């Protein structure tokens, strides 16, 4: 009915790498930061 890929709780500024919503675009940035310093060995995603 109202459950699945398309549910009730999606934001236009929700991270995709990890997934984190925020009240405002500007805010998102601050978060996206964690996706800059993080220095993974290699095979992480997937
Ligand atoms: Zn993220």
């Amino acid at each position: 009915g109202s459950s699945g890929s398309s549910g009730e709780g999606e934001k236009p500024y929700q991270c995709s790498e990890c997934g984190k919503s925020f009240s405002g675009s500007y805010r998102l940035t601050q978060h996206w930061i964690t996706h800059t310093r993080e220095k993974p060995s290699g095979p992480s995603s997937g």
